[PDB]
């Protein structure tokens, strides 16, 4: 199978995948380049400049301004993201490092670069050497396993809790408690967590335990930001004392976690007198710089050291400040989300237990180069470990949507083994005055019969009529009560996306303000997100393509589900055969005027 002889030959095959994607990355940020961009200028109230472009991306990021016009400034200046192109409108945001020279004067003939970092490809890299070189990175049995050797199976003689449950956390249901349980006891698991199934408590649970044992800090990882604050606000909760790493550029921004972040827990500390003053000082001089550095220096030190839990991206876990730390105890969360280099950059930190946490029957990992790819990249460690027979254990229990939208993704998609920890009115609106065409059945398939072009663009298609028929559907729930932001709008087409946006806008029946807050993207955007109600426009790639696509797209909603395709075109792919002849035995394969709504015999 997926097997390796040794870790040698495990670099020799990850390593050029890496190689291959950073450089691919590299070309594709260069030739985002564009030139002729109009600016406007501004002052934020903590006197930084920031600047305002629209072109013919991700907060934080890098983009290089140059000024290239007639006149005699001629600069060049750094600045980050702030604001990226939305419902409210096609333009960006910066704000530069450094504002002291920047040319506010003139407005017109700019140049935007988009600034590649290799820090996370050298991270993936360096980890992978490290595997293959320092034989201390892990435990030897996690070694074997990893390479797919067959090792006898090892028990962790650990003091197991007299109850799972956590303090803080909600109380565990019968498959986390067999989860947390047989996870404490084994050096490597697999954790199954189908949509609200309790992956981020229960790994908050297992992290308390192994957090309450006489070994160091637990490390605790996740691809996105997102996901680690997430994973870091539970942490919490149960009284653990955390310690949230953000990447250096990243520090500037405002979480729920935020007061947990390292930079932050440093900004307040009684035991580092010094250390206050000088960073209530620049607000630099060449004595007191050297001063506060390795003030600073022994801070994070100490308040790394001594954590219960340090909170990480998987790529974060190669920071620097983690200088030759080891970490006994490894968790990611949301791990089949991340490739396997992104997860071996924490697991050579040490690991002599590493449990991962996610879901094979979602949405993979990210790969640009689509070369790298299908030679292997696009394969979370997760889903590698599955194919080599590891089994996951599941989380059974869903608390995300009403018993009826569980119906069908738990029977497609996991062999029928999924329970309803909510019940059908624990999910239905109160004052609610949107009829479905069954009562207790919030969710249908509207019919409709519209065609599809290729809008002047590119290589991107978009329903004209669809777009219509969702916008009837959103403007329905939010004059029926419910809240713009609790509607999501999932279609597989940039092509249907950019024109949704402006048509509940040129001729939509209420003012762009409630349409602004509704949601419209992708799949790939929803990933790991939930909204009360769901319309799906299946223009006719995406959601209709792969098989965990449809799943996420139908695991989305918590209180309503409204599925707008065209029924004759979509029994092509055969899920959706599948998925339409399901609808129809329910009743709710409707067609007609919304208002009078009936149901179709295709
Ligand atoms: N065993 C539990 N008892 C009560 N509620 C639970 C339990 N497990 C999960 N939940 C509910 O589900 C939500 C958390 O799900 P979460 O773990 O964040 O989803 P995911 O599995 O996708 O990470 C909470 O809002 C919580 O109320
Ligand atoms: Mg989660």
């Amino acid at each position: 199978g997926s097997r390796y002889e040794d870790a040698y030959q495990y670099q020799n095959i990850f390593g050029p995948l890496v190689k291959l994607e950073a450089d691919y990355d590299k070309k594709l940020k260069e030739s985002q380049t564009q030139d002729n961009i109009t600016v406007r200028w501004d002052l934020g109230l903590n006197k930084k400049r920031i600047a305002y472009f629209t072109l013919p991306l991700m907060q934080g990021d890098e983009i290089c301004l140059r000024y290239k016009g007639d006149l005699a400034p001629l600069w060049k200046g750094i600045g980050h993201v702030i604001k990226v192109p939305d419902n409210y409108g096609d333009e960006i945001a910066i704000e530069l490092r450094s504002s002291v020279g920047a040319p506010v004067e003139v407005t017109h003939n700019f140049q935007v670069d988009f600034v590649w970092k290799s820090t996370s490809f050298d991270r993936m890299q360096s980890a992978l050497k490290t595997f293959a070189v320092d034989e201390t990175s892990v435990s030897g049995y996690i070694y074997h396993k990893l390479l797919g050797h067959e090792v006898e199976d090892v028990i962790i003689k650990c003091q197991l809790p007299k109850r799972f449950t956590a303090q803080g956390l909600p109380d565990l249901n019968h498959s986390q408690v067999y989860a947390v349980k047989t996870v404490l006891q084994r050096p490597l698991s697999l954790i199954q967590g189908p949509p609200g199934t309790g992956k981020t408590v229960t790994s908050a649970t297992i992290v308390y335990h192994l957090a309450r044992q006489g070994n160091g800090p637990v490390l605790v990882c996740a691809p996105s930001n997102i996901a680690v604050d997430q994973l870091t606000e539970k942490i919490h909760q149960t009284g653990l004392k955390v310690v949230r790493l953000c990447a250096k550029s990243r520090e500037a921004i405002d979480s729920p976690v935020s007061f947990l972040a390292l930079h932050n827990q440093i900004r307040n500390m009684d035991s580092m007198p010094e250390l206050q003053k000088l960073q209530q000082l620049k607000d630099l001089s060449s004595a007191d710089e050297k001063r506060y550095r390795a003030l600073k220096r022994t801070a994070e030190r100490e308040l790394l050291m001594n954590a219960d839990v340090i909170c990480c991206t998987c790529v974060g876990a190669g920071d620097p400040r983690l200088a030759k730390m080891q970490f006994r105890s490894i968790l990611i969360d949301e791990s089949t989300q991340a490739t396997e280099p992104e997860c071996m950059v924490p697991v050579v930190l040490g690991a002599k237990q590493l449990i991962l946490v996610g879901d094979h029957c979602q949405l993979g990992p990210v790969v640009m180069c689509k070369k790298a790819a299908k030679a292997g990249l696009s394969q979370s460690l997760f889903e590698r470990l599955v194919v080599l027979g590891i089994r996951p254990i599941r989380l059974q229990v869903q608390y995300r949507m009403h018993p009826a939208l569980s119906a069908f993704p738990s029977n497609i998609f996991y062999e029928g083994s999924l329970q309803n920890g909510v019940t059908a009115a624990d999910r239905v609106k109160k004052g609610f005055d949107f009829q479905w065409p069954q009562p207790d059945k919030p969710m249908f398939f509207y019919v409709t019969q519209g065609q599809e072009e290729i809008a002047s663009s590119g290589t991107s298609y978009l329903n004209r009529t669809e777009a219509a028929n969702v916008e009837k559907i959103t403007t329905k729930l939010l004059k029926a009560g419910a809240k713009p932001d609790q509607i999501g709008i999932i279609t597989p087409y940039e092509g249907q996306r950019s024109y949704l946006v402006q048509y509940m806008q040129f001729s939509g029946s209420l003012h762009t303000k409630l349409y602004q807050e509704v949601e419209i993207a992708s799949v790939d955007a929803f990933q790991g997100r939930e909204k009360d109600f769901i319309i799906l426009s299946c223009v006719r790639i995406g959601f209709l393509n792969d098989p965990r696509r449809l799943n996420v797209a139908l695991t989305r909603a918590r209180y309503g589900v409204i599925i707008v395709g065209n029924p004759k075109a979509l029994s092509k792919q055969p899920l959706w055969n599948h998925l339409l002849n399901y609808y129809k035995e329910q009743k709710v394969l409707v067609e007609g005027p919304l208002n009078n709504l009936r149901e179709s015999l295709m």
